[PDB]
Order: C-alpha cells, then structure tokens, then sequence
C-alpha cells in the first residue's frame, strides 16, 4: 500500500525488504519541516498500470508511461539526458565510456516530464528497462506488422511501461509528486536531508597540488597565489602527505611533512585550508592496522585491506585516525577517490565482508559510507566541511562532498553537470590540464560555474597562469568567481533548505538539450568547447539578457552566438540578479563585512533571496541565519530602484554598503 | 564432494542445485563408451586452495591458479584469446563489440594451460573474475608497496585464483582432466555428447538469397550455379518464405511460393536442399497462434509472442507446424534467428513465463531449446540435419548447428572461430558483401576454412562471381571446398566420435595468437586480412610444408609470408595427409563411390583415418560406419608408397580408386 508520508511522498514496501539499504547506509534524516511546506498533490500514478511483485527470489517492479512522456535520472550518465528507451544496471564504478548505468553515483531515481519522480531504495545492482519491454497484456499493444510487406514497421514498438528489477526478496519504493519535475526532485531531496549547506570557503578556488609536494612546495605555491594576485582558499594534498601511499598509513610523512601542526597552522594563518587525498585502503604500517585487520573485508584493493564501514570496530580506528592526526590540526576536509572502481582495481562482489554484508551492497555504498561517517566528525566539531568523492549513490544529497572522475571528455563534463541535477548529488567538471590554452580557458569557464573551482594537478603541476595565451582571462575567470560568492551560497542554501539543485538541465522552471545549465535561478549557461567560434543556444520563453553586457539576447528562441575566447556564453533571466561581492583573494570571515552591488537585468520587476549566516559552523541549525530579500527595478525615468530587507535583529549580518546597478541599459 | 564420474572427470554438487540448468535444458547425453576410453588421470587440483560456498543467496566458487598458468575459453570472445586476468559476465547476447561475457555462446567453460577444465552448470548469468581478486589470507599475497616511493609499485598485483558467482542457492561443477589442455576440451564435449556428426551435403556451399525472391527466383539462382559451374547444396531462405515475418506465421507465402510441395521437390531432385529462416516469434495469423498462445511469456519479440518451450504444450503445436508444413515437404534445416539480442529487441530479464522458468534461464537457454527440438524432428525420421542459429551455450556441443552473426570485424571473425574450439560450439565466418574484391576473396577464403561455407545475401544479393577483379579465385576456393570434403567430413567425425573441435587455437596438440587457426590435425590455417600484402606465420615445432607447392616451410619458427591474393596461408604438419576427392558441384550420394587423391605432406611416415558411411541417416549409431586407415611414406627412391586398410564387410563403402601424390618434392 502507498502511504503518504509527506506531501507529494509515497512510500510502499514491497516483499520482504533487506535490512540494509541506500538510506540506511547514508543515515540520512529527512528535511520534515521544509517537506510540510511543499503542496499536497495527488498521486502521480491516478490511472493504475502500477504492479509491484516478488517472484523468483527478485522484485518486479511496472510504472505506466503515457505516449508525451520523457525521463530522466538513472544517476550520473555522461552522455545521455533523455532516458525513454533506455536500458541500465546501476552499479557504482568509474565511468566507462558509455553510459550503461556504471558510474560514479547510479541513482536509482528517476523524473517525468509530467511532474512526478520514482526512487528505489535498494542498495544492490539494479536493471532498469525504460521503456523497452512490449507486453502481450498490455493496453497499449501496438498491432503486430508484416515485416515482409509493410514500410511501417518498427524494430523498437511502443513500450508503456518502466521496468525494474530488484535481486531481492523485496524493496523500498518512493513515488515523488509534482507539479513539475523540479517539485518532484526537490522532494526527492528533502526526503535525503537536502543538500548540504557548504562552508563559503568551499566555494572558492581550490589548488591541488603534484604528488611529490613537500610542505615548503606548498608555501612556495600559496605565496605564488598571493604574489600574482590570484584567489585560493584550499589547497588540496596528493599521495606523497601520507607516510605510505596505496596502501595508506594515513599519518603525515615525516621526510615531506616533518611538522604537520606548524605546517597546517601555517596555511591557516594565511587563509589557505588543506584538502587531503586518501583512499580507504590500509598499509601493514597503518598504526590501527592491527587493531582494524579482523573487521575488514576478504579481498584488498592495492594491496590495502578494505574497512566494513558498517561495524563500529572498523570505523573506530579508522576515523581515530583521521580526527586526531589530521581534523584536531586544523585539516578541512578531504578527497575520498579510488571508492568506485574499475572492477580490476576494487573487490569483486564475490568478496566477503565481516558484517555479512554483501559486497555488492558494500560495492554501492562504500563511498556513502565514507562521506557519512567523515561528515560527522567534522559536524561533532561544530565545523563545517566540504570536499571531494568519487562514488555515491541515493540517499547521499545531504553529503558534503563534490563528485570528479578522471575521464575528461569536456562535452561529457557538462552533460553530467547536467545530469547531477536529476541524480541528488553534485559534480565538479575539473581541470587538469590541455593540449591548448584555448582548451584551458574553456574548462576554466565551465568550472567556475560549477559546485567547485579547481585545479587538479597531480600529475600535470599546472597552476590558473600556466598558459600564458590565456592567462588574463583565467585570472578574470578566478576573480568572477570569489565575486559571485553571494550568488552561489544563497543557491547552495537553496539547495540545503528546499532541495532545489543549484546545476541542472533546461525545462525544469521536447528534444534533449545537452549542452546548456541553469546554474541557480538566473543564469543559463552554454559552455564553448575547444575547435569552436561559435555555438548554438536555446532560450526558454521568457526574455533574456547577456551577462556580459546587460543587452538583450532574445526570448523562446534559438541564438547563433560566436562569443571568442573571452566569454562563457551566459545569460541572464528579465529581472534576474545576482549579487557580487568584491573580487577577494580569500572568502571573507565570519565577522567581516562585505559590500555588495546588485546587478539587476532586463525590466521585469525582480526578486532575490540572499541567504546569510557565519558560513562555517551549524549555528544555523539553532537559527543564526537570515534570508535578505532584494527586489530592483526600474523607475520611470528607466533609473534603477532597489530595497534590501532589514537585518534580523540577533543573527549574523555580513552585509555592507548595498548598490544597485541595472545592467540592461 | 567430487565423484569422479568417468576417467578424467569429476562432478561437485555444491549447496542446493536449481532444477533447470544447461545440460538439462539440452536434454545432452553424456557418450559413455567414448569417455571410458579415455585415460583414468589425476584430479587436476590436488594441493587444495579450492573453496565452494554457499551465501547470501549466491554459490561462490574458487579455483587455484598457479604463476605459469594462462587460461582459455569463457565462451565466444572475438577479441581476447588469452582469459587470465579478464572479468566477465557471461550473458547471451549479439556481441557488442567487446568481449564482456556478452556474446552469442557464453559457455562458462574454461581450459587451463596446465592441463584441465572446468564447467559450471548454471543456466543464469555467470559473473567471472579470472585471475584479478587478490585476497588478504593468500599464500600468495603480494607485499604492500609505497607508490609514492616504490617504482615496482603495481596497479594489478598479482592474483592467485579464478572466482566464479553464481547467482542461486547451489550449482553442479564439472572438472576435467588432461594431461593436455586439448584432453580436458575434448572430455567436456564427450560429456555434452560429442560434436553432431553432420551430413555430407552440409559441409558443401550454401547460398543465401535475397529476402524478396520467389520460388522462381530460387530456381533461376540454381541455375545459373550449374551454369556458371559452383557447387551448391543447399539454398537459404530468408524471412520471405513465410506468409509473414516479424512475427512470423511459419507457413509459406502464397504469393512468392505458391506450390511449395512442387517447389521443394524440384531443388531437391537437382541436388538442392534448402534451410529456412525463423525466429521463433508467434504472428496472430499463425495457424497454431490460439492453442500456443496460453503457453507463451509475458513479453514480445517484434510484437510476436514467445513460446515458452520448457512446456509440452507450447512445444506440440509449434514442432508440430515446422515438421508438417516444411520437414515432411523435404526441407533439410533450419537458420534459427534472433534468439540471442539485443536486450532491447529480446524480452526483459522483468518478464515471466508461463513454467515459472526465471526469464534469465530462458535467455540464457532459449537458443539451446530451439536447436534441441528441432534437431529431434530429423533425427526421428532417420535423417541428419545441419544449419545455423545465433545462439547456444554449455550443454550444446552436440547440436547440428553454427553460429553466425551481423558484426563484421574480419580479425575478430577469425578470433571467434579459435574460440569456438574452446566453447563446445560451432561458429562460420560467413561472408555477406565487401566494398572490394580483394576482401570479399579474403573472407571466402577463411569461410571455405571454416564449418560452413556460406554467401549470406539476405540484403546483399551478392553470389561468388559477383566481384570479377577475383571471380576465377572464388570459383577455385568452391571447388576445394568440395575437394577436401573427405578431409572435412573426416575432422567432424572425430568431433562426434572423440569430442576433437575441427577448428581451433595453437598449442593445442607463451603468446596470445589470435589470427591462426588448426583446421583438423594437418593444417595450420594463418588468414590474411583486406589491405595486408604479407604476415607473419608462428609454426610449432616440426616440419611443415607448403599446402599448395609441398616445399617445406619451416620447424619452430616464424615466417614472413607473402602470399598473393591467390592464395590463402595454409601449411600442413610433417606426415600430413589432406584425402581430395573430385571438384563436384554436389556432395555425393551414399549409394556412390568417389575416387581420392591423397596427398602426403613431408618426409615423416603419415597415418590419416578416414571416416565413411551413408553421409546422412543415423545408420552409423546402429555401428553402419568405417574408419579406414591411410599410411604413407617416401621410399628409398624418395617415390611415394601408399596402402589404406580394407573395406568391412558390411558396411558402407564409399572409397573408390585412391591415388597417392607425394606433394614435397
């Protein structure tokens, strides 16, 4: 039976379910408060062709599609944004190449485009049909056709129906109402805690830095930053901080880092926060490896034993380890890679883990596993964190953590920024380095409209000025983005109260768009890619206006853009605003004040809710937070006019001196 | 516990067996009397390391490796040879262009170098893990190394074991013995039954024709064989045949062939058998559509229904339909279509069938269960069979039937056909089109070195003389074909009789070889490939000789060969005999006698034996059949000597005057 649980949530229990599944593994507490506030729709399925069965040792599962209808989701797929007539087994590992359902977060969660969404909460491999079976029963049979005769016939007939299959005796199903896709998502991730709500230093610009880095190579590298003026807020480590690598001792290196106190304060005392690499894979010269080897699984991965996350007696040691030699020094975070795969490299699900715990269930949610219990340590200190996974699954919105991969199409970049909107998690599309500087800058534009601003340099020591043909516009880039920092935290707040996904595909306010995001409320981003002068961009109805320039570009329309190497095409919603701060090198503090200028484009009356808190601790649990509402217009003279509401009386206030300016001339 | 059920072969049951696997669902007979004769050697694991568990739902298999071992088989490959350190999941399938476990024959059957072999019986999805698992309590367990350090830092350590995961609560486990890898190879298929023994008229050409041409067209095609003087024995038909196809009514069009009874007869009283396309997917206009009906799954192929053919009751009418309407007409066979993929053309694993049987096992299986009941109608009548069918598995080695597929990759062509030696199956490298004359001869050429030499030209109407730049080498490869019949005829006896695949990999009396082939005991077959003027060959040690001049070629060496287009690289072993009868543009009857030229190859004293019988009834199981021994040598004068022992009372005698030729000069 589907019980309403909260407006637009239906749960439904199918079978026997396993004692262990995705939100279960993820710990994850549903936002119940903001979800009481979201409308009391209707069912989404209102017309029956729902059938839930157990046979055979497995769950069946059927939802009806009606002839308009199109998908999306299935997790993080790099390629495809359309999912109707697809064929998927989710399964966690490093993306392959094409999009089968292999990936780095396979979310078993998919929207309609009639305002609906469905959520599987199995932690095992699961197959998806999309729409491709055609049943002899069903209502919708389309009538069979004489290939030998008939022009007309078809090698894929009309399909009614998703199905999936579950390897289990029964499962946990969520139906999301609507009435939009959007709605269904942001229930989605309300019922998975919401987003988390990132430090502001998270959204500045990170540095990581090559493998072999000593700690006097780091200060060198920050005061480089600093002498040619350009942001950094965390520098991420490689390998080469741990004593011992693949397998790891997760203890500083005494030759590299001989005082990790005074090394990481250092850093600090200059603003600059460390990001640490690990894999969860143990060296015999860990110094809990005794205490941890009888609860880690059969199979190793590098040679290091693999934790059961899931005892206690594993995470003990463990997660000892990283507060008292890394957290309790001032660490901020960490890179939790090599927790997707290849098969080659991690266990085989026919591995055995202590707990009983299959690894296949181990294999899906490994990576929640380590977000979760990391997250907490930095939670018990009142301290937010923000950092780097490369695996996730359902029922990790509320996480932390930032997906990356070493694949590097860039087109493909962007359709999983795309994607990560559908998938309940976030993505960074990296840069690492380029054959080019034209490719340089255009990955740099890309990610600075994205969860994270970063440069990955493990291997290639790249720094934002490495290509001298495009380091003006690199440096421009990187300051844009510690301006835009009130723009981005109030659509990571978003994200954290309402479930609202900050990067995400068009039409979510008939054919697959790819290669365009809306990045927050306002702005439409369609990314150049290296060899192009121009690109074609599809406008929503509605008027829009350039970042750029303030100028209008069109409405409900297709544009021919040649931008040069300069620009990111992106454009700006009638009445949209985003708020900038100065161009600072370092994200402001908790008791500083900052002076924001409104850029309000197009005419239309608009509306803006600037989020402010300490943006760093969860006092804003307790309610030391604030939303500021700025609306701007024009007056009659077409003079800008613009109101901030007033400071809460009690709760932080970062904001200074507040200008206007209408940037549509 | 392992019962050693016959020398060299030992069964473990382990946990709970399902009721349905693979050597049920082919109904396979073990050949008793061949296998006794085989010698009584060692259990193949005998330092133990071997682990057989049930768990989770699941029966997880181990098998030791040791560091000189390299495995082989694991089904159909087309790209990969060499199996050790490879993952897969074995799943019928068209191949998708890389080797997965997704292929058209995914027997999960594997030879070791070292001598053995083992077969799981299951008829689900297999997941393998060759050699890459690397587990903490090995004996074996390579020491963790520091990759920031450590230049000998290995992204694949060393793996010590083949794990296998089976998904059910128990599964039967077959090991063969050697002491050759060739020994184990050969006890599995005696254990499946031993190779079909095919007819005569099966080892000629066969000619498919265009899906459009009528019973005149056909005839007009035979003709124009005579005329032009190729051999032809049997024709394909293509999806036209039927009043109508996708999906299909298996009763012949009125239009394109009005008078079938008349049709049939005509080809046949010229020599001509014909085979007939299906897939096995029920039209509403089928004569037997209602009573199957009941009987069928859930889901569609093409809008026809599938018969589920574990049950009688859809067995009887579909059988019955086939036998009346087409066998008792006098058509020879059948080409047994689109029962392997894609997923998104065959039913979901989500559907069900009307046994209960897992759609999984069906999948799996559906290609073995077409193959079994149609090679029973034949068989019932006293009559030999041979066609096609695109899928089969474990359990299938005794079938009438090659596989054949739509991809087309030459080099992955030849691939298949050395892996077909391993996976106790057939597979032709058919030829279809080519966009020139040099490939199109190059393909005939490895397609007359192969189970079935075949024209497919459903789409290309294409016949042998259709490129003239290369017709007079195309009209030469035919008629060898017909030639080495006896040569042919006599390798399939020995895949019956001993369980010898007729064609396979080298080393099977430290590299991968995958574009050489063993075509019988005497010819290494080395193909070359459209836009190559020469190769390297890799011959064994001992002599070997030129197959067309007889000049000795090399021992134990590799060769650079230039060929010509003329000629496709073939050398035949020291003391190889290659028995020729005449160019016939038909294969004999029984009731006539064929005169053969034998030609011996090299210096070494020969021995060849030579099978005979009535070339198409099941007379021989009744002991109607001979082996006649041929012996030759050189004398002192270097002059030819020959004997071939007498003829038994009795039995059939097709052998007439026979001649020997020294080839090596």
């Amino acid at each position: 039976n589907w019980t309403e649980i909260y407006p637009g949530v239906w749960k439904a229990t199918v079978g026997k379910p396993e004692s262990y599944d995705l939100l279960k593994a993820a710990g994850a507490q549903p936002n119940k408060d903001a979800l009481s506030k979201t409308e009391k729709v209707s069912f989404p399925f209102a017309n029956g062709g729902v059938s839930l069965e157990v046979s055979g040792g497995k769950t069946y599962l059927r939802f009806p599609l009606q002839k308009e209808e199109q998908l999306y989701g299935f997790g993080l797929n790099f390629q495809t944004v359309h999912q109707r007539g697809k064929i998927l087994e989710l399964h966690v590992d490093h993306y392959g190449g094409k999009d089968s359902g292999r990936t780095h977060a396979p979310t078993p969660f998919y929207v309609s485009s009639n305002g609906y969404g469905v959520f599987i909460n199995s932690a095992r491999y699961i197959k998806v049909w999309a729409g491709t079976g055609v049943r002899k029963d069903s209502e919708n049979f389309p009538t069979p056709k004489d290939r030998n005769t008939d022009k007309t016939w078809s090698s894929r007939p009309y399909s009614d129906a998703v199905e999936i299959l579950v390897p289990a005796e029964g499962v946990e199903v969520y139906v999301f109402g609507g009435p939009k896709p959007i709605d269904a998502v942001k229930r989605y991730n309300l019922l998975n805690g919401g987003g988390y709500l990132p430090p502001r230093w998270g959204l500045g610009f990170t540095q990581r830095v090559m493998t072999r880095y000593t700690d006097k190579d780091v200060e060198k590298e920050v005061n480089d930053f600093k002498e040619k003026g350009y942001p950094l807020d965390f520098v991420g480590l490689e390998p080469g901080w741990q004593s011992k690598a693949y397998p790891g001792t997760f203890s500083w290196d005494k030759s590299r880092y001989p005082d990790p106190t005074s090394f990481v304060k250092k850093m600090k005392d200059q603003g600059i926060r460390l990001n640490l690499w690990i894999n969860p894979y143990i060296s015999p010269d860990a110094p809990f490896y005794k205490e941890i080897k009888p609860y880690t699984g059969s199979h190793t991965v590098w040679l290091g034993l693999v934790p059961d996350f899931t005892m206690a007696e594993a995470r003990k040691p463990f997660f000892n380890q990283l507060l008292k030699d890394q957290i309790e020094r001032g660490v901020s975070g960490y890179k939790i890679d090599e927790v997707d795969g290849y098969d080659y490299y991690l266990w085989p699900d026919a591995a055995k883990f202590p707990s009983g715990l299959s690894a296949e269930q181990m294999r899906q949610t490994y990576g929640l596993l380590v977000q979760r219990y990391s997250a907490e340590l930095y939670k018990q200190r009142n301290e937010r964190t923000f950092g780097l996974v490369r695996a996730s699954n359902g029922g990790g919105t509320s996480f932390p953590y930032v997906i990356y991969n070493d694949y590097y199409n860039h087109q493909d970049f962007i359709t999983a920024l795309i994607n990560s909107g559908f998938a309940g998690v976030l993505w960074t599309p990296e840069v690492r380095a380029s054959k080019s500087g034209e490719e340089w800058l255009r990955r740099f534009q890309s990610n600075v409209f994205s969860p994270m601003a970063m440069i990955n340099a493990w291997a290639s020591g790249t720094k934002p000025w490495s290509y001298p043909e495009v380091e003006a516009d690199v440096k421009k880039f990187a300051l844009l983005r510690m301006q835009m920092m009130p723009y981005w935290y109030s659509a990571f707040a978003r994200y954290h109260f309402e479930g609202m996904p900050p990067f995400r595909g068009m039409g979510l306010e008939s054919k697959e768009i790819k290669d365009q995001y809306m990045a927050g409320d306002d702005l439409l981003v369609a990314p150049m890619f290296a060899g192009e002068k121009s690109r074609k961009v599809v406008l929503p109805k509605g008027k829009w206006y350039d970042f750029y320039t303030g100028e209008y570009a069109g409405d409900g329309e297709v544009l021919d853009v040649t931008p040069g190497l300069d620009k990111i095409p992106v454009y700006v919603r009638d009445g949209g605003i985003v708020p900038m701060m100065p161009a600072l090198l370092n994200s402001p503090k908790s008791n500083q004040k900052v002076d924001l200028e409104i850029r309000y484009y197009g005419n239309k009356p608009g509306e803006f809710k600037l989020y402010d808190d300490d943006g760093e601790t969860f006092n804003y649990e307790k309610g030391d937070f604030s939303w500021r509402t700025i609306r701007v217009e024009k007056d009659k003279s077409g003079k800008v006019k613009g109101s901030i509401s007033a400071a809460v009386k009690g709760k932080v206030n970062t904001v200074g001196k507040v200008t206007f300016t209408a940037m549509t001339k």
